[PDB]
């Protein structure tokens, strides 16, 4: 059963992660942002990272912290 | 600290990968527009029955075994 | 709290994939340096994992047993450590 998740206006999405609650996180590379879609939701949320330049990878730990590879700034950023 | 090459076949620019709770490894074989899976101990990958992928980049797997992929060039996230 | 912090990795060069394990250690596919680097939570120490012969690795994953997996993209292969 293939389903398309109701994200909005993605622009070359690259990294993705899924947490224990079924929320899906996407490094929306072409929009320099990380978006999150809760399970069952139709409205995605742009997370409050700042200063990203072509973010590639996203990861989420067991306590809900979100990590992104900010590729063109050669750094890894954590949002708590 | 022993390195092993896993017995995937015919990969073309493999990009994202994920590993589930049972040790199965999922790979976004971007250059072949497919997602392949090698169960722990298996010798032959399976090709997951996604449709219409184009330069898929990221893969993730949730606790219930659902597989999520960033279909980059189609600006969408697909769930199996 | 939405506080943003830059993790104290050293010398990354176009980092791509990342993973976090159950202890909070962060693993990065440091693509431009053909290496995978690990930073334990709160540490000032990064560890270069003993993968060999990588070429532009892009993806990294870590399983519950601590085994580490990397897509060695330009070598068209997936390698496992442990």
């Amino acid at each position: 059963n293939q389903t398309v998740l109701p994200f909005d206006g993605l622009n070359y999405p690259e990294g993705l992660a899924v947490d224990t609650q079924g929320a899906v996180y996407v490094a929306d590379r072409g929009n320099n942002r990380v978006v999150k879609l809760a399970a069952g939701s139709k409205t995605q949320t742009v997370l409050p990272f700042t200063g990203l330049n072509d973010p590639d990878g996203v990861a989420v730990d067991n306590s809900g912290n979100v990590y992104v590879t900010d590729t063109d700034n050669n750094r890894v950023v954590k949002l708590e």
